[PDB]
């Protein structure tokens, strides 16, 4: 059997988390059918968001499993299965607060976002002039603008829409979704890497013909977010 590693994080709900010690969520369920499907022995590593595209491309893990956006930079450095995720980048804000419309209110405003993240880069781009305060982090993210310590936040719309809903966090959507992503699992452009793309992709279009990865999604969110 072959022996694959995939990356995550444990700190994205509902994609990858811990909930009574278990590292569960979408991005786990989505790869243990993969494992199944390409006898694989499929091996959980958890690591920081910001270190997980530097395990990749080092070799302690084959794979990424937490929605890695596809970006003209990260298509020159790693191959990328098809997408299995389509979204937006959403900004979210305390509820309440409706001084922030949209990302041209963050002028002089305080952003959080994800070290090493494509909202990271997307938020450096639409600054042109050094207005934002942009400050990045690993964990906690959701917490400070809930809180007060930072205005806003930067992540797709599918998490933060569970963390408003299900969770119930005291955080709404700040506007509509200015760019899309789309998210698909990074590999490394070589033998295994490309072994392992070939035969994901495979798998892929497998589970969305008899429903499978649509099973999943709806676990996870009440909503198909594969289509
Ligand atoms: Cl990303
Ligand atoms: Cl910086
Ligand atoms: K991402």
């Amino acid at each position: 059997a072959t022996e694959v590693k995939v990356g995550m994080s444990g700190r994205y709900f509902p994609f990858t988390f811990v909930k009574q010690d278990e590292l569960q969520g979408f991005e786990v369920d989505v790869w243990n059918e993969i494992g199944k499907r390409n006898d694989y022995k499929v091996e959980f590593v958890t690591a920081n968001f910001s270190g997980l595209l530097g395990l990749l491309e080092t070799g302690r893990i084959d794979t990424i499993s937490n929605q890695i956006t596809i970006t003209d930079a990260r298509k020159a450095k790693y191959l990328f299965s098809d997408p299995y995720v389509i979204d937006g980048a959403q900004i979210t804000v305390r509820k309440g607060n409706e001084a922030i419309k949209g990302i041209d209110d963050l002028a002089g405003k305080t952003v959080a976002v994800n070290l090493g993240s494509n909202f990271e880069q997307l938020l450096r781009n639409h600054d042109k002039d050094g207005k934002i305060n942009i400050k990045t982090y690993d964990t906690g993210i959701e917490h400070d603008v809930a809180l007060g310590r930072a205005d806003a936040f930067v992540m797709d719309r599918l998490s933060a829409l569970e963390l408003i809903e299900k969770t119930g966090l005291p955080l709404q959507l700040a506007g509509s979704p200015f760019e899309t992503i789309e998210n698909a699992w990074p590999f490394v452009n070589n033998e295994k890497g490309q072994q392992l793309q070939g035969e994901v992709n495979k798998a892929l279009a497998a589970m969305r013909a008899d429903g499978t990865l649509s099973q999943i999604a709806l676990k996870w969110f009440g909503t198909d977010i594969s289509q």
